[PDB]
């Protein structure tokens, strides 16, 4: 029941200890519900020409491996770095160029699976026109799900790309330094660290509700760290941290929106009305911190209803926090108003930066706004904080994938008197 698999591995192997397998498409051949796979550490190269296990969108995508399979409840499939032996599998698939396809590494339809403590690089993009690959993306049916200090980085693909299921559950994992300098000039404009974008196909209790972002770091990605435009069941950031988003990798190079966290939104689209849910879904972004966004750090994003942005800190993200909503009923042309039916509370803002803001675009007359920083009578400054060492929130992981301890946008105790119960430490 606990299978093996290994870069210097066969897959004509039964795929034992002393005996492995070499690749996820011969595990998707035999493991059934409560099944462990020990994924041993190292880099796995994917071939330039191994078939895909599917594709999608009438031949769009090239979906490297299908995890179609499912567990039951309280019987997951598990798929997992090898916890006998240091460091980490890495998936390359820089060697992967399929013409004129997309590119999804993991295409997940199944549920109750429980995937750990690897890694996604070198993911591609060939297509010119408008286009995207993704690491992960998950659909409609793919439900209670885990994913878990998995690392999606230094590729030019998505990481996480929500289009339908419930109940997942995207904990510890890192998106970072992932930038598309192949399509459209290199803008980067599509290349998110984490999307929720529950499609109008994948509405309902049990088919898209319950999804959650927890403990993740999005960082260096060509477009938005966090966003959820489009996105028709809520879903929820918890203790997450998006810092230097919209720049090309390790540079203050301009590429796509900047944004830490884009927290909904259906567009302004200026000549069709958007699809939206018939009940708008209350977003929320919590204990979360954005650090130096291009633009903007926390961000309703045109939302045509209410988000919670509870106890978050905000650091020299351009505009810190942003609550423009797009005005309901749906109405062309696309007209934006103070946002509206929001909780915001809690938070605290920093402001140092040439042109940065503290709060922008809230109507308090129609959202409850109360005991945020900027509010306060005094102005939150440097000296309020322990550090602001940005390089410590690029720290190690803990063993056990929890985010690292950092001083960083943690006020000193002084400071937590003056601003008490707020900030998201
Ligand atoms: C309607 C709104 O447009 C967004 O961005 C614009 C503009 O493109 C950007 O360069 C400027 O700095 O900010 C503007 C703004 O109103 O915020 C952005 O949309 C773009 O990216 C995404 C996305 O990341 O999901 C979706 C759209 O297809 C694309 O045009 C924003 O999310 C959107 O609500
Ligand atoms: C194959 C196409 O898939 C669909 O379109 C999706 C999406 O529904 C559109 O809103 C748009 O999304 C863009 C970016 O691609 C996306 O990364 C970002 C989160 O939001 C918008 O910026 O295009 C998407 C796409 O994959 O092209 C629809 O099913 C289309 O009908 C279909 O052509
Ligand atoms: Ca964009
Ligand atoms: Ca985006």
């Amino acid at each position: 029941k606990t299978y093996y698999m290994d870069p210097e591995g066969s897959d004509s192997n039964p795929g034992t200890s002393d005996k492995p397998f070499a690749t996820l498409v011969k595990v998707q051949e035999v493991v059934v519900a409560g099944d462990v796979v020990y994924i041993n550490p190292g880099t796995y190269v994917v071939p330039a020409n191994q078939v895909p296990m599917t594709t999608t969108n009438s031949g769009l995508y090239h979906c490297v491996f299908h995890m179609n399979k499912s567990g039951e409840a309280g019987k997951p499939i598990s798929y997992l770095a090898n916890p006998n032996k240091q460091g980490r599998p890495i998936f390359d698939l820089s060697q992967v160029k399929p013409k004129d396809q997309r590119i999804t590494v993991f295409y997940v339809t199944g549920s109750n699976l429980y995937l750990k403590g690897f890694d996604v690089i070198g993911t591609q993009v060939t297509i010119t026109g408008h286009t995207q690959s993704e690491c992960f993306r998950i659909v409609k049916g793919a439900n209670n799900n885990k994913f878990e200090d998995l690392r999606t980085h230094d590729g030019m693909a998505i990481g996480f790309y929500l289009l339908g299921g419930s109940n997942n559950h995207i904990l510890n994992c890192d998106a970072y330094n992932n930038y598309d300098s192949v399509s459209e000039g290199g803008k980067g404009g599509n290349v998110d660290g984490f999307g929720g974008h529950i499609n109008s196909s994948s509405v309902g209790e049990g088919k898209g509700t319950g999804n959650v972002f927890e403990g993740c770091r999005a960082w260096y990605n060509s477009d938005d760290g966090f966003d959820l435009i489009n996105c028709f069941e809520a879903v929820k950031i918890i203790n997450c941290w998006s810092f230097l988003n919209g720049y090309k990798p390790g540079t203050k190079e301009v590429a796509g929106d900047g944004t830490g966290f884009k927290a909904g939104g259906y567009g302004m689209a200026a000549d069709k009305l958007p699809a939206i849910p018939s009940v708008i879904p209350q977003h929320e972004v919590r204990n979360s911190l954005a650090y130096y966004n291009r633009l903007r750090g926390f961000y309703a994003n045109h939302h045509l209803g209410g988000i919670i942005f509870e106890s978050n800190t905000a650091v020299n993200s351009g505009e810190n926090y942003n609550m423009t909503n797009r005005e309901s009923p749906l109405a062309l042309p696309p007209t934006d108003v103070n946002g509206y039916d929001h909780m915001v509370k809690n938070n605290l803002s920093l402001v140092t930066r040439s042109g940065s803001k503290h709060i922008v675009m809230v109507n308090r007359a129609k959202s409850e706004v109360s005991n945020n920083s900027f509010d306060g009578s005094e102005e939150v400054i440097e000296t309020d904080f322990i550090s602001l060492e940005e390089a410590e929130l690029m720290r190690d992981r803990k063993p056990n994938g929890d985010l690292p301890d950092v001083n960083f946008g943690k006020l000193t105790t002084d400071a937590e008197l003056r601003f008490w119960g707020m900030g998201c430490f």
